[PDB]
């Protein structure tokens, strides 16, 4: 139907908006601490600590497969990246500190993304 196509036009626009948002979030991690999943060869016990691992490349695969239905689902994944890091790593580590910074700097981008999604449907 014609309906499903206009929906597919919107999802595709949502995917286009979320891609730009993603690139802006990832620019706030110049050290690329969150770029890739935590290695299970290098941290074998990780899943005993963190039940839902998340990273920017894993978010990207989901994104290009048009797997985010709305901004809220996208935000949940970004928040996992941050919260996982803040549980697994202690407060006096470069990792924890990089997540605090990503959170604070990401807030501005997510603020405007919310307005842009509502504004343009
Ligand atoms: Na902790």
């Amino acid at each position: 139907s014609m309906e499903q196509v206009a929906m597919e036009l919107r999802l595709t626009e949502l995917t286009r908006l979320l891609r730009s948002v993603l690139d802006q979030l990832q620019d706030k991690d110049p050290a690329r601490i969150f770029a890739q999943p935590v290695s299970l060869k290098e941290v074998p016990d990780y899943l005993d600590h963190i039940k839902h691992p998340m990273d920017f490349a894993t978010m990207r695969k989901r994104l290009e497969a048009q797997g985010y239905k709305n901004l809220h689902e996208f935000e949940e994944d970004f928040d996992l990246i941050i919260d996982n890091c803040m549980k697994y790593n202690a407060r006096d580590t470069v990792f924890y500190r990089a997540a605090v910074r990503l959170r604070d700097q990401g807030g501005v981008v997510l603020r405007q993304a919310r307005r842009e999604v509502d504004s343009i449907g």
